[PDB]
């Protein structure tokens, strides 16, 4: 299934993670649950989406993480002080700042 546009958008194209097989379609690749891509030159076309979220504010690279909180802060606390969690990834702030979706296109 076609990720949300997030997913895809907020990537580094220089950061891009290959996915599937030379020549797939952009609608194969999408329908694969990849993102498609064919503007920038040099990078992989078809590439992984970003790690789905609890909600699409909060999808973004983890460098672009904007820490909302302090260490060891819970999940609920996080969540009350209207930020995304996420503690699987080294050193960035596991409580950040979402993002409205604006900017996101395919």
């Amino acid at each position: 299934q076609k990720p949300a546009a997030c997913r895809c958008s907020r990537q580094d194209p220089k950061n891009r993670v290959n996915c599937g097989f030379p020549g797939i379609t952009s609608d194969q690749c999408f329908t694969s649950g990849c993102c498609f891509d064919s503007q920038v030159p040099g990078v992989p076309w078809c590439f992984k989406p970003l790690p789905a979220q609890e909600s699409e504010e909060c999808v973004m690279q983890v460098s672009a993480r904007k820490n909302c909180g302090y260490p060891g802060i819970s999940p609920e606390d996080c969540a009350a002080r209207n930020c995304c969690f996420s503690d699987t990834i080294p050193e960035v702030p596991w409580c950040f700042f979402p993002m409205s979706v604006e900017d996101c296109h395919y």
